[PDB]
């Protein structure tokens, strides 16, 4: 149908229906006359996935002759969402299957709705690391993807009397057509057990024993005929024992590691389980590493053959266990061991946020990895004994450094020991590191700057655009051609038809063609009632205090006020959509759906207001659920208070995708402004500098209130139960905390938000204009592609040249 | 390479090839570099599986057309055993796959030994439903097996120090090709709860709820393209909640009731998630039964058109499931429901032993199904009312009767229940349902005589002559062709053959050839050390003290003893192979195994014995292993106390493969015996009535103990330490137990046991005439084939004709 999507080739479409119909008989078991959608969903996934695995096989088998450096690509999430299409076009066999699946009769877009999505992760570090392997492959480098094979990713959202309710998200029900088990490579995991020192060194000896077994998942390149591994571990427990039974149904115990994701967003919750997910992935991960080296004995080149990157400090104890290994079982020296291992690990910082930092009571450390609490202590002896040295006499400088934090409780900082083992330590926005290097890790870059460095985060164009937005991807083509997919910057070129009468229409007309497919989806699927001309108004992200859904909230109440005020009065209408999930134990995050939906209740059912105002609180917001929105979205709600939100991605999606901007400097939002210009981009608000005068004086939410007329007005309705009549105090505590114990300065911002938020519903009603202003902003956001960032991670961290190369088909 | 297997067609093996090449590639994902044996075994199975398919689809749909009565086996074990070379056979491409991967330089039957057993089973009972699925499917018949898919079957045996230790047999670890999952059939079953009565009835309300989902794997019937069904459900809990963690993690303890197969061999365990299990298959077996029923609305059809088959009273529970469903849900009279149930349900007894008579504790009914124990109580008492309108007066009648066991604490006797909701009853050999109607069964033969029946049990000649003993099968097709493969009656043709020398020749070859192939593997795996001319004598069955394993530990004592008495006389050489599992908890069990592996340390390096005599105890004994032992055995030992098997299968997988029996009176024995002429076989012991007469006046082991030197000895060795020098006493409680509490008096047929044995020996010496004994054994086995077992349940009892006509392939 459209140009980008490949060609249908009369011998292609005809192999592919053949292979279509033997997979529905002889994988399936199954005929034409019993077959349900869901039957044809799996017969098309293994029919695209028999076009993988010869070039999964030549791949791997590559790398085995060239012998290349490796990346391994360490993260507890790894948020891939669907992955039926994004096979399809990395393979451009999306046109050919879609006439194949045409001519038997059925609709290919149906089909791919009955997938399910892996959501093995909770947002933005889990999605980032989805869209780097995608870029790795688009790029030729020899990558892995190590985590862990969650049988339960994030929970599925329910609303219910506008209240989050959790669902088990039983996501592998139906079967994985897309993994391969690998039972042949299991490896064994240890636990608890004691150390003992002998003439020969240290042994961990009566460990608790837990398998690992790998599940493999490819993930191709862009059409370079490059297809890299995800491998994941699930735990499984060894076949040697109350009573017979008992011991039997036990075995549970041990594979309950793999079982769930921690569903928490930027947020530390020290349990158990969760240091043995981490170190599970980690321990099984390094053996397989090492394996693979030993099979290319001194381990000097080990840095040469391998890269190591922690995503966050989840995976921190690979520092520790790479030591372990060196020392006890290779017999390395711990100098020789060391140097190696700080050559060899690299470390992604995420947030500066307090509540999200890592810090493992030393009791836990103690039981569970005796010999790992022993290599920590050592490794931090020796290196404050480095900052004693460099800085003579500053004692206190020695007590905030310390890998271990002193209190009623001690405590390992795991980011501490992640700058102390590696040679490189990265934050994802050029502020945020900035913020590093000033603040939170000041006095480590005051020992080590050459390590602290700048990689701003990016967004894979395959499935942020092409994937979700085919007609603007073609719309594209037609004007610059296909280049730009595999190399965002060409989008630049698109700064010429700026005053092109007939591409401005072109891009409005997709916008409107977006807005009104999913006008129609909203209306499909959980009945509801959107007018398509209005400004689609949406904030899509993890429900968060910091990135301040409370602050959209406050807008809406305004603009709702202001109708009933001078109901004749004329405004650009607009459809509110706020989706997201809460973790099942932050209240506050809890309270805040419900005060979203119960705004809805009242707003859009007042006939004075009809349909210039609607409040849509979008339910279970995941990845497949975001290339739907997104596409179809105006305005981008970037809202955290300055200095919060590390990067963000979700911006840089809506920004690719032809929706303006309305945002704090924050983050990447900062960097963003700056490459489409500020004139083309809706900023208001304090800048962090701001913030940080705020906090010296002491905020005082009062003064606001005071002051602000229409502000009081607003709690008051909420403190006197005007959105909630049968429970007037439901909302108490929101109100409580944003007049007394408001870490983020809602009140603060709310009127530059306000008179800001009037400037968009200005420029919008002049649709020519505001086209024009979003094709500057899609021209421009070239730059926060991930194939650029992944770039700059090969050259300036991992020492590997990026390739465009196609591999043999 | 034989004529039995098939013939490999040039166009035959050629497509066989290129699939076994596809499937490792596209399937296993894999190259011929990498492969392993593992890989090749798969490639081969899903090689395999493709041809059933085709067929398998054509036989349910043909089903679906014509609408034949349904038979639906229920039973809670399928001990199938591997599945590989049975499809082969059964498809006549063992020779083809032979050829096929012989040119693709790979050894087929090394290929077969990878694959893991399924070993849903403990012994007779659950092998009786593998037999029963195979002839039903080689009979035409429309029949499903259901029962439940253990993750975990039969422990694995392992022998430590000559004890017995057992571990977790994953049989799923590396996947199951033969299965699909059919997760769309998914059905609830309900328990805990209450009931509530209302004017439309009775309700079961607030139940807790638990997913049924069917597995189904493939029957294939021989040679006449007929594949049926066995569908077994794998638990799974419902994705609708201590926090968000732990309720995902408790979902274990509803999938904990697929879990683990119990190990008890003929003993009844009390324990709850036993009746878990129970109720779970029955539940969702009948929901599964009634919904292919509606789709083919009154009921007075349903027996016409369904029948239930109870393998055993373990899914007993369906009796009072089938009323509720009717009563509760269709809402049909009592009466009416009733009626139907009766003519649908049929009920197979397996044993007479009290330890394994299911009684369950009436408080274990009234929480986890309070309204199935009030449909037991009303059928009782209709049933009660019904003895007492034909046994006027009669009041400890109406006791005995009672479907409720009064006492301490009462209990449900489930035969009692299912021979009230059963149109027929059946024992497992003539001597056996004889006994039934003599005594445990008495007062019910009396009230409805028209109800019980006989159906000897029965082998596959498929599996347990064509699979394991190719050879032999082989010189019997050269004789008489292969037409008994599927009738073996036929056999009774060589008993003209019986003094063809040529043929005599040919049968002891074979032997000797199978004896000399286990005699290798002995040693190839276990690293043992056989001799292959010495007699083979073995009994391999489950431990028991029933089936006696002591009385043979007694004759291999005596006969040691003899030894060292007159180590210069001639014996003739034994090699005694004894193998079986003990359940966990079987104490005196799992003394027995001990006492066999302590015996074999003192004869087996005893100078002066030499290789006269080996005592070897068979470690891990299952399906598979009983393949390769039986072909290889001389002597069959069946020596269970008269009465107490109630018919016993090892004994015809024995005859059928040209070893001679030497057994008591008891069981299929009798008409073994009777079909081969007594002549013909070495039996021995007290009968029936000799045991009853011994009972009467009390059973004095300790005159046996006197007036019995050799047996004296035995004993004083035991005590004295003889078998046990570092544990003196280690047997005094096999020992106490034989002198004061032996249930099944061992010592009352030691000498007539002694004294038969010597009687073998003595044939032994004179190959001709040993040879000829085995050929009319072979050639009268031919009533043992469950082809002709089920032939009589179809028939007699659930009402439909067998067919032989090929289904178009
Ligand atoms: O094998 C070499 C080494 O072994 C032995 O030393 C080990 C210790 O036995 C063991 O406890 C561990 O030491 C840890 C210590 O437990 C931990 O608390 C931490 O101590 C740091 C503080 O974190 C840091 O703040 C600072 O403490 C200040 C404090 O802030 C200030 O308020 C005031 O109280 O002064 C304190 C000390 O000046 O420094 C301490 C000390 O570094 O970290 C320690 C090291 O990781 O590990 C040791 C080595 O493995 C033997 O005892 C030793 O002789 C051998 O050299
Ligand atoms: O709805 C119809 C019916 O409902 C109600 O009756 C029900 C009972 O309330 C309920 O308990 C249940 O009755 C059971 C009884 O609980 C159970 O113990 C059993 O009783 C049998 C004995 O098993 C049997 O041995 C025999 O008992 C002898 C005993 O051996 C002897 O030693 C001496 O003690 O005399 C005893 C009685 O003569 O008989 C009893 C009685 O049958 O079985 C009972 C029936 O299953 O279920 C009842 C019906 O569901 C109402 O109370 C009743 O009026 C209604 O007709
Ligand atoms: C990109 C994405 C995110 C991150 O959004 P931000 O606004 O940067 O927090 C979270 N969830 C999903 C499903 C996403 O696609
Ligand atoms: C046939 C068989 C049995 C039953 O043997 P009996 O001697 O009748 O108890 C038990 N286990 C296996 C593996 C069998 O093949």
């Amino acid at each position: 149908q459209i140009s980008v999507r490949g060609l249908a080739g009369v011998e292609n479409v005809t192999e592919l229906k053949k292979n279509f119909n033997r997979h529905l008989h002889f994988t399936l078991v199954k005929d034409r006359n019993v077959a349900t959608p869901r039957d044809y969903y799996f017969a098309l996934a293994h029919t695209v996935r028999d076009h993988l695995v010869g070039r999964w096989i030549r791949t791997q088998q590559h790398y085995y002759e060239k012998d290349p450096k490796r990346i391994y690509y360490l993260s507890l999430e790894f948020y891939m969402g669907r992955t039926l299409q994004n096979t399809m076009v990395n393979l451009a066999l999306e046109n050919a299957c879609d006439e194949a699946t045409y001519q038997l009769g059925l609709d290919m877009e149906e089909l791919e709705e009955i997938e399910e999505d892996a959501g093995l992760g909770n947002g933005g570090l889990g999605r980032l690391a989805a869209c780097f392997l995608d870029s790795m492959a688009t790029l030729g480098l020899a990558a892995y993807g190590y985590g862990i094979r969650y049988e339960f990713g994030i929970f599925n959202q329910k609303i219910c009397g506008g209240w989050q309710m959790e669902e088990a998200d039983d996501w592998l029900r139906y079967g994985n057509p897309w993994e391969k088990a690998r039972p042949e490579f299991t490896l064994p995991v240890h636990f608890y057990g004691r150390v003992e020192h002998t003439s020969q060194g240290a042994k961990w000896v009566d460990t608790q024993v837990v398998l690992a077994m790998p599940y493999d998942t490819p993930v191709p390149g862009y059409r370079n005929n490059v297809v890299n591994t995800m491998r994941l571990w699930s735990a499984k427990a060894p076949n040697d024992l109350g009573g017979y039974i008992q011991a039997v149904l036990d075995r549970n115990l041990a594979e309950n590691i793999s079982r769930v994701l921690y569903p928490n967003d930027n947020f530390f919750e020290g349990k158990e389980l969760r240091l043995k997910q981490e170190y599970f992935v980690v321990a099984a991960t390094l053996q397989d590493i090492i394996r693979r080296f030993k099979s290319s004995t001194n381990f000097d080149a080990f840095p040469d053959k391998v890269a190591i990157q922690l995503n966050d400090t989840h995976p921190s104890l690979a520092i520790p266990e790479l030591m372990r290994v060196l020392v006890d079982l290779e017999r390395l020296d711990w100098d020789k061991a060391w140097e190696v291992t700080v050559k060899t690990c690299a470390y992604t910082n995420h947030t500066v946020i307090p509540e999200a930092l890592e810090r493992w009571p030393v009791h836990l450390l103690e039981t569970l990895l005796p010999r790992h609490l022993q290599i920590i202590y050592e490794i931090n002896q020796r290196f404050l004994n480095r900052v004693a040295a460099a800085f003579p006499g500053d004692v206190d400088r020695l007590r905030r450094m310390s890998l271990v934090e002193e209190g009623a409780v001690k405590r390992i900082n795991m980011a501490h020991l992640c700058i102390a083992g590696s040679h490189a330590v990265n934050g994802v926005a050029r502020i945020h590191s900035e913020i590093l290097k000033k603040t939170i890790f000041k006095d480590f870059y005051e020992l080590e700057p050459h390590k602290f460095q700048n990689k701003t985060n990016g967004i894979t164009p395959r499935r942020w655009l092409v994937l979700c937005n085919p007609g603007l991807a073609e719309i594209i083509a037609e004007r610059i051609g296909e280049e730009y997919i595999s190399d965002l910057d060409q989008l630049r070129k698109l700064l010429s038809y700026v005053d092109d009468e007939a591409f401005i229409r072109d891009v409005a007309k997709v916008k409107q063609e977006n807005k009104l497919k999913f006008a129609a989806y909203l209306e499909r699927e959980y009945k509801v009632h959107i007018n398509p001309n209005s400004l689609f108004d949406v904030q899509v992200k993890r429900i968060h205090e910091y990135k301040r859904q409370l602050l959209n909230c406050l807008h809406v109440i305004t603009l709702y006020n202001r109708i009933k005020k001078e109901p004749n009065k004329f405004v650009v209408p607009r459809t509110v959509m706020i989706g997201g999930k809460a973790a099942p134990g932050y209240h506050m995050a809890k309270m805040i759906i419900k005060l979203i939906t119960a705004i809805g209740d009242v707003v859009n059912h007042d006939p004075v207001v009809g349909d210039r105002l609607r409040v849509i609180f979008l339910e279970n917001y995941r990845v497949s659920l975001a290339e739907k929105v997104i596409p179809a979205a105006d305005l981008s709600e970037q809202i955290s208070t300055a200095g919060t939100e590390a990067s963000g991605t979700g911006n840089m999606k809506f920004m690719l995708n032809g929706a303006l901007t309305i945002g704090t400097m924050d983050g990447a939002n900062v960097e963003m402004a700056e490459e489409a210009g500020e004139e083309n981009f809706f900023i208001f608000g304090m800048r962090v500098e701001d913030v940080d005068r705020l906090d010296q004086r002491g905020y005082n939410a009062q003064e606001y209130y005071d002051r602000i007329p229409e502000l009081r007005q607003i709690i008051e309705q909420l403190s006197s139960g005007f959105f909630s009549p049968k429970q007037p105090d439901l909302f108490k505590d929101i109100v409580n905390m944003l007049m007394h114990h408001d870490r983020f300065k809602v009140f603060a911002d709310y009127e530059e938000y306000v008179k800001c938020q009037e400037r968009v519903s200005a420029l919008y009603k002049n649709p020519r204009e505001w086209t024009r202003m979003v094709i500057r902003n899609i021209a421009t956001s070239g730059k926060f592609s991930s194939d650029r960032t992944i770039a700059q991670y090969a050259r300036e961290i991992w020492g590997v040249e990026p390739s465009r190369q196609r591999l043999p088909a």
